[PDB]
């Protein structure tokens, strides 16, 4: 992978692996999400990081608040996908990382994603607005003119997500993370929550439809010793669902989301 | 990746990814196992396949009976690992696939693995000795002189594994596969069973030791709707005996052993 000529974005190519594909012999949305994470990490590494000198001193970290992915064509096993990523501040609220996925051969856009990140103290887990000293350290690595993966006016990435009310139409109960679900800091990988959301989609949908859009809000972290219930209700040729992940016991919310599926 | 000059083995390089590493910032044994599977698949693709024309007509498939992996150094995040793989028949019993892992920069061997595969009818799940017409179709893609990743006679890869007796010293119960654990044919990926075996190793061991050897026998498949219990007892460097079995009736799906060395 490499930073582009202007040094304000990063591009990397990936060959889709045999264990990365589903029943259609195309990459799953979890493989795509893992590739977005990888290109994000390689981008931070290329520019010197993803915490700054001031963030490490203050025990501050970036945490995902929302992930929004739209896939037009999932890459097939053996195909090469090219992914371009960049960051931009949104004032003191936080930062946005965007991605564009392309077919390496045709140059056609096959997907796009956006994520909203907030600053949080690693120890107290208390959120905070981005300081000016921290903001200044990041500004030189972001484009100054707005560059959005989702420029559209009434676009899906910014829609508010309601809370699913019991009884859910479908559920998957007792989901727990294993060591493979953890990252290098022993925290549950963000992509695991996407998998858990999709566990409560009925098999018939997975067999007849393809996942087009997924928007996920992250409210609370699942600890290594927590157990999760995944709930889904149909809200709708296109099927739409409302999703809720909550702790098995008291029902504390960890995530909420929506998916849009189109007939194959 | 590419077939080597003689066309009898296959080599491919991999850059270790951020989500592929554990707390030591080095690749997990499940990432290694996924990479072995990937290089095996690319090898079959490069030579025309993973079944032959005759196997497809008779509804026959290759299935793993045993996996044995030995890692000396796990590759760090961002490092390049080179893996070479080849196959060899073992008479009509089945076939063996071997692998050698190397540090791309130093050329030093960092790991090795061997697996034993048997032929099975995919519908009836009945085992079968290979035959002659099927054997002949494969022979031209294998070396003729023996080439073993574990040459030593009566080495760790060939040791018989006993059945763990209750009560187990440690256990992880209620393990179930999710869609990410399935392969392209909707069967549980073989690497998932490695993860499930390791779930019952105590955290203290994972924190103070590194996994050096893992041998796993595959007796029965976990179906998409099955629930598994992972059992472990210390038999000792630390060594453990492992058993995976269905949550209800306790039908055995896998047995194995691990060897761990102090960090
Ligand atoms: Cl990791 C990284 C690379 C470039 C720009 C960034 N802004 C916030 N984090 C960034
Ligand atoms: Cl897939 C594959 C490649 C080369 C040799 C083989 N023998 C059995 N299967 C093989």
């Amino acid at each position: 992978g490499s930073l582009t000529e202007d040094g304000l974005s990063y591009k990397e190519k990936f060959v889709v692996r045999s264990y990365e594909v589903g029943s259609n012999k195309t990459a799953t949305v979890e493989t795509i999400a893992n590739l977005l994470q990888e290109v994000g990490c390689n981008h931070a590494q290329s520019v010197g990081f993803a915490t700054t000198t001031t963030m490490r001193k203050l025990h501050l970290i970036w945490v995902t608040a929302r992930m929004h992915i739209e896939i037009y064509k999932y890459p097939a096993w053996g195909d090469v996908v090219e992914i371009e990523t960049w960051c931009q501040s949104e004032g003191r609220i936080g930062t946005r990382r965007d991605w564009i996925l392309k077919d390496s051969v045709t140059g056609e856009v096959t997907g796009r994603a956006t994520s909203k990140w907030v600053m949080m103290n690693q120890d107290t887990r208390r959120l905070q607005k981005v300081s000016d000293d921290v903001r200044d350290e990041y500004l030189v690595f972001c484009p100054q003119e707005p560059r959005l993966a989702f420029p559209e006016e009434n676009n899906r990435s910014l829609k508010k997500i309601p809370k699913l009310e019991d009884p859910a139409q479908y559920s998957m109960i007792g989901l727990k993370p294993r060591r493979a679900d953890l990252d290098m800091n022993q925290h549950v990988n963000n992509v695991t929550y996407i998998g858990w959301v999709l566990e409560s989609i009925p098999q018939e949908i997975v067999d007849t439809h393809e996942l087009q859009v997924i928007t996920l809000d992250y409210r609370r972290e699942c600890q290594q010793d927590d157990v999760v219930d995944s709930l889904t209700t149909t809200t709708s040729n296109d099927s739409q669902f409302l999703h809720l992940l909550r702790l098995s016991g008291d029902g504390q919310e960890i995530n909420r989301g929506t998916t849009l599926w189109r007939k194959k």
